[PDB]
């Protein structure tokens, strides 16, 4: 899961974002 937060792959936490 990455992310964290907003920006290129979208909003929150995504499996390989
Ligand atoms: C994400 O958080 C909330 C979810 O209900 C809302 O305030 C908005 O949907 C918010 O979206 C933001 O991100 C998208 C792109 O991922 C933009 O299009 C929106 O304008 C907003 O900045
Ligand atoms: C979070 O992004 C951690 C691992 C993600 C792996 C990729 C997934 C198996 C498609």
């Amino acid at each position: 899961n990455n992310x964290x937060x907003x920006x290129t792959f979208x909003x929150x936490x995504g499996l390989x974002g």
